DNA sequence: GACGGGCACGTGACGCG
DNA sequence: CGCGTCACGTGCCCGTC
DNA sequence: GACGGGCACGTGACGCGC
DNA sequence: GCGCGTCACGTGCCCGTC
């Protein structure tokens, strides 16, 4: 009667001990952890809630990176004029300035 | 008595709940999915299993572009960093052409 | 007379020039970059000035990171103390509400 | 005629003049401390071949550790972000237990 | 003695082609 | 009539106190 | 024809120590 | 009381693109 339902119970939590393992198996931390709390159940869990945390972080890096890839780039051509631009006159007023320095000092 | 041990084990329970609801919280696919299986506790192990497994294989393809996306930011403050250096030279040599 | 300082000359412009080739095989830029303005003398100048100023920002980046590292017991005692408080009462007031929501269909019933 | 020739010559030899200068002003083995014979241009080309070479194997030796040291902030992002979530439910949770009429 | 906390197992309840 | 959710109890083999 | 630009090579000039 | 050793400057020439 419900002795067939102890049997239906038996299959199911068998599945969620099997999916932690599963689990288990994937997470790097479980794998390194040689310990009575992060090897029971309720480790796994509370590890993979962290390791998914952790890899939406650098998902979510990823993203952040490329909205402003095309205005970090634009930037990019800006400031790679602003240096020629100033290279030119530098050197246009070192030229200015170490050939004038050197008419001052024989001037007569 | 064993009322400390009913509540011993309530706590436990409820860790356990709160920490496939936190999980069941973050994974856009049992997010809004409404599934009578999808959103049960042993679903969203399978399906945090496949959003694990998937992000992992995701983040790598991206690393191969990454890095090299990386390198433009690195740059930025680079060839920024260039323009005061040059700046600093040519109001040096802005300040002391004046007398001639 | 001078001829032997013709000798002088040209040993210092080969130290020169031997001084950028063993700069051109260091910087990674120059070994692979197939150019006729990366190649030449004055472009391995350049290709180095820069090469420098991207070592010295990363090691400035490197170790500024380090007078930093020492709040890894900051986020240590964000981590220790603040997240279970949090936790802790959250698991609690938790239990106090789904407590008495059991009373709330206890108190009306839907018929 | 060559005037310009000369002038071209004048250009090329200030660039490279400016990059060792550009050059000396940054290698600390000469950062204005060295003498007149180790501030020679053919010596700071030996004290930038070693500035470049020595800090190759330093830049090595950091990212070593770095890569350790690095992760402490991408944690203490991920741990400042923890804090907001059970916030928000203990915020969520602090407030219907306000509507049920009894606190503690 | 004091309790905790681990994992597996039963039940009743409830919603189901 | 069996499925299948679920939380809730329950020993027990065991920890640390 | 127009200019630029590459690199090697030769000089006077200058600072030097002996 | 002159051997070196700095350095920039010119110059051919072997050669690019406009």
């Amino acid at each position: 009667r419900r002795a067939q339902h102890n049997e239906v119970e038996r299959r199911r939590r068998d599945k969620i001990n099997n999916w932690i393992v599963q689990l288990s198996k994937i997470i790097p931390d479980c794998n390194a952890d040689n310990s009575k709390t992060g090897a029971s159940k309720g480790g796994i869990l509370s590890k993979a809630c962290d390791y998914i945390r952790e890899l939406r972080q650098t998902n979510q890096r990823m993203q952040e990176t490329f909205k402003e890839a095309e205005r970090l780039q634009m930037d990019n051509e800006l400031l790679r004029q602003q240096i020629e631009e100033l290279k030119n006159e530098n050197a246009l007023l070192r030229a200015q300035l170490q050939q004038h320095n050197l008419e001052m000092v024989g001037e007569g």
